[PDB]
């Protein structure tokens, strides 16, 4: 049983796939590239 004390500031931009920021939002949809029609699986929990 573990605790949570998990994660030090954490930008408004983060990506689901991976879990990943940015300094804007134009770039983080960038990255997504990497995800778009690439092995492309959901989580469950959200
Ligand atoms: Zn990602």
């Amino acid at each position: 049983g573990s605790s949570g004390s998990s994660g030090t500031g954490e930008k408004p931009y983060k990506c689901n796939e991976c879990g990943k920021v940015f300094t804007q939002n134009s770039h983080l949809v960038r990255h997504r590239g990497i995800h778009t029609g690439e092995k492309p699986s959901g989580p469950s929990s959200g």
